[PDB]
């Protein structure tokens, strides 16, 4: 029954729901790079999480890209999939959930001569990416969930990032 919190000294995001939240949230469309050089237009989709099974404080995202190649003599559609880690980090005055210092591990870029054009332009992809998570909470407590939702939004002492899920301690 709705009436009862689940859990009472602390409340618990799984992977699934950080990625509903990235679903929603998620709206990555930036422009990286060189104008007339070499300078892409990317989108990325499809960001799915794994929480804490490497570095143990760290979470770890796959995702798709589309990206227009574009340089002073013409532009080349290209796809990509990407491996991403980041620092999951609590703001409690916004009372949410930010991916830190995201940064590509792998990418794999189709078609060929694509790949070495973004293999230059990965640092640039990296500041898109960790400018845009860094303002962009991955998950917003509200106030008008689940009670224990709620309670975190009020009581959270930071978070815990644990095999499979992020919980926020009350205590
Ligand atoms: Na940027």
């Amino acid at each position: 029954h709705h009436s009862h919190m689940n859990q009472l000294t602390q409340y618990t995001i799984t992977e699934q729901e950080i990625n509903q939240s990235l679903a929603k949230h998620n709206n990555f469309s930036k422009d990286i790079g060189l104008p007339g050089v070499a300078d892409a237009h990317i989108v990325l989709t499809n960001l799915t999480s794994q929480i804490g099974r490497e570095e143990p404080n760290k979470v770890t995202l796959t995702g798709d890209a589309n990206l227009d190649m574009n340089s002073l003599f013409g532009s080349q559609k290209a796809t990509m999939k990407l491996k991403l880690k980041a620092l999951p980090v609590f703001d409690k005055e916004k009372g949410a959930i930010f991916l830190k210092e995201m940064e590509v591990v792998d990418a794999t870029v189709q078609p060929e001569k694509m790949q070495t054009v973004m293999q230059t332009l990965l640092p640039y992809l990296n500041q898109a990416l960790r400018n845009y998570f860094n303002q962009q909470p991955a998950y917003v407590l509200r106030e008008d969930g689940s009670q224990g939702e709620a309670m975190a939004k009020k009581l959270a002492k930071g978070i815990e990032v644990k095999p499979g899920e992020i919980v926020i301690p009350f205590t």
